[PDB]
């Protein structure tokens, strides 16, 4: 038996984004896997980092640190609603994937913001804490990323670089760091400009991508593997 | 005479983040420059790319596209006033300061948020009209970073790599994008764990790199940059 988390950041449910996420849906479920989804925008979810985030009173409130402040509440039991109700989906999870569009190289500001509040110190790192001493090791990670670009201008030489290296402070910095193994990353290269026939395409190249998806090895995350050689 | 625009991503005026946004205010102001600061979280601004965006009649209202929709609302003027409001600011400065704690190799959600409402097609960038054509042209910008690891963690050798790695989706994904030309980035490693005689020499290094900031010549934003041979 098998859980997966699916948190998705899109405003438009009839988007390509959203295709994504309901094929995902519909064949894990079908595998008869435990499916739980974060529409982020339909959540409203609060991106900010603020002192909103504990609730009663603080380890210091002359002077407010956020990371200290959270990895407390965090050990006290003592956070908001919005980030344990995050948490819990979480640590129940087998696998996360995390489906958007590509804002400026990297997560649009919403799922930047889960990012910064669920994964808080205590529960997915300590300080000292990360890597392989990351505390949501045994847990598999996949970045479902569609793009503005093609896919020849993330290459090396293309304009905006290899597509790898954008992928560096969230698969490395963010989920290999907290101790996931990464998944290769799914990047839909400019759906807005294909036809409906390379868009149907994309759609079940992950279809069937997810048929198989337990059966998958983690990426080496590492400089070498987004840089090299 | 110069102007000056700080983007500005801390909670607490106390913080050593806070520090090195006042020691710029003071410094910049003792030189005559006009400055201005979006305390971003002080605004509580938004940091949602929604269809509240948008006041008028949508392009496209069946299936919702928030480039497309956006784009669309600044060239009709109908786009959120918060967004015009930092659009103006922009505009009208020579140079743009982030200061701004690392949360996740990458800027606090707060912050993603400006630059993905903030810097849109038609304002920013146009297609074609960017890297090198962007419409920020002739400005300036640089990042003001403080980081939790010490200056050795962030190395090739370090346990999170060379910093300029984490760089690249910041100055060339964006800044470089939408036309500006990059200064070399102010990164102030491990405040929280340095003494205050270590803090306070920081906070002076900023000061004196500004004393003679409009003497300096931009980094060669490349992928050689930032990743080497
Ligand atoms: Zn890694
Ligand atoms: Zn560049």
């Amino acid at each position: 038996g098998k859980k997966v988390l699916i948190v998705y950041a899109h405003q438009e449910p009839k988007s390509f984004n959203g295709s994504l996420k309901n094929v995902a849906v519909d064949e894990l479920s079908r595998q008869g896997c435990t499916v739980t989804v974060s529409d982020l925008y339909a959540m409203n979810f609060e991106p900010r980092a603020t002192d909103k985030d504990i609730t009663g009173t603080l380890s210091n409130p002359e002077v407010f640190n956020y990371g200290v402040e959270t990895h407390e509440a965090y050990k006290q039991r003592s956070l908001a609603s919005d980030i344990t109700d995050e948490q819990k989906k979480v640590r129940e999870a087998d696998l996360v994937i995390f489906q958007f569009p590509l804002y400026w190289f990297s997560v649009p500001a919403i799922l930047k913001g889960w990012m910064d509040r669920v994964l808080c110190q205590g529960f997915a790192f300590d300080i000292p804490g990360f890597y392989d001493s990351g505390l949501l090791q045994g847990k598999l990670a996949l970045l479902s990323v569609t793009t503005g670009g093609t896919a020849e201008m993330y290459t090396k030489t293309g304009v905006n670089g290899d597509s790898r290296y954008f992928l560096w402070p969230l698969q490395h910095g963010t989920l290999h760091f907290c101790g996931f193994k990464v998944l290769a990353p799914q990047i839909s290269f400019a759906p807005e400009i294909a036809s409906e026939e390379e868009r149907k395409g994309m759609v079940a190249a992950w279809s069937q991508r997810l048929q198989t998806i337990w059966k998958e090895e983690p990426i080496p995350c590492t400089a070498h593997w987004h840089f090299g050689q």
